[PDB]
């Protein structure tokens, strides 16, 4: 699993469950080509987005639908979404975890990368 | 000053100076129109982007050029940029500080909103 | 002002007002001696804790009463407090801002240090 | 596993490996009784600190030796350590993950709690 997304909720101290996540790869045209999508599991994790062969070097965008998450909880959110844009695999394929920690008016994101 | 952007460096424990920031506003046709730009000062702050009259209700995008900041320090960071997208002034005029705290493989962002 | 503490609320997108803050300095016998205390203002900031002359080299502890802040809003938060312990002025006098960004089940803290 | 600690490195975008972690429970005397300790694994995780029977309600302190971690990497750190103090199990036993995301001049901590 070369790409995993994990979303956490800092208000409830829990995984952020059922969060929609969309992944895009920048076309050599310079626009965002759809790549994969899913919703986070009960553990806040979204696995199985891509494969080793498909996840080539490039610029990728992960869009996390934070606004829908907070609205479903009845909590006013600040952001329209949380976007993470990064270059992948430029020094060889790696296993990427993109983690996001959500609050209504703030979010954090980190990359945890491991070499298999 | 209804919109201020502040950028901090979590590696050196300092303001992030000379960071380029571009602001866009979503037009009626759903395209992003250039709204304002600038660079952070010695305090990490960017003031004077807009005025009370100009900063109407809308969806705004703040794009912080974090990659150039790290590259100038010799570092190849994870993110291409840090983008913050939000609806502004939906309940009347507010003053917004958009803060970002930067590390090579992570960033946090928060909004501090006050009622004038 | 060589030591300032700033506290922000990530749920409401606002300063965290009226947060109690206690500062201690480690004595020669390794005990924590009370150094200064105060509460955050309407801006989330606590100024005037110490002076250039008093704020000598040492190990300092800043204890932020985050639990009382959340409890007053009806929330039972995860943390009992947020503590920040650091060596100060080891390379000469500096001005320190200790910032904390609060959510019920998470907090972040950073230092912004400038040379007077 | 009722209590797990996970430590991540925001500078390298990786788990924080071999970080020393010490856990204490507040005595009814009001001082910190040693409880468990360990070092983070290659995944940045520390498992097996306690058991369901032993991890009773109480106030617990997790001390993460961040200073030694940064020193071993040759990077100047701000904090003497990162402490997380929390009340556990007051609404019944839960599975707690205490996560910490480390930078040299900043850290974050969150609790991810799941009900089995
Ligand atoms: C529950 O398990 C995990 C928790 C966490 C976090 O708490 C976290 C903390 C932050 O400050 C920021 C963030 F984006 C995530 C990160 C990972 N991870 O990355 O592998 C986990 O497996
Ligand atoms: C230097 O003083 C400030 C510090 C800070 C932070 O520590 C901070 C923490 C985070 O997790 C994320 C972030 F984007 C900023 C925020 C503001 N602010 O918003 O006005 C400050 O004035």
């Amino acid at each position: 699993c070369p790409l995993m997304v994990k979303v956490l909720d800092a208000v409830r101290g829990s995984p952020a469950i059922n969060v929609a996540v969309h992944v895009f790869r920048k076309a050599a045209d310079d626009t965002w080509e759809p790549f994969a999508s899913g919703k986070t599991s009960e553990s806040g994790e979204l696995h199985g987005l891509t494969t080793e062969e498909e996840f080539v070097e490039g610029i990728y965008k992960v869009e996390i639908d934070t606004k829908s998450y907070w609205k479903a909880l009845g909590i006013s959110p600040f952001h329209e979404h949380a976007e993470v844009v990064f270059t992948a695999n430029d020094s060889g394929p790696r296993r990427y975890t993109i983690a996001a920690l959500l609050s209504p008016y703030s979010y954090s994101t980190t990359a945890v990368i491991t070499n298999p």
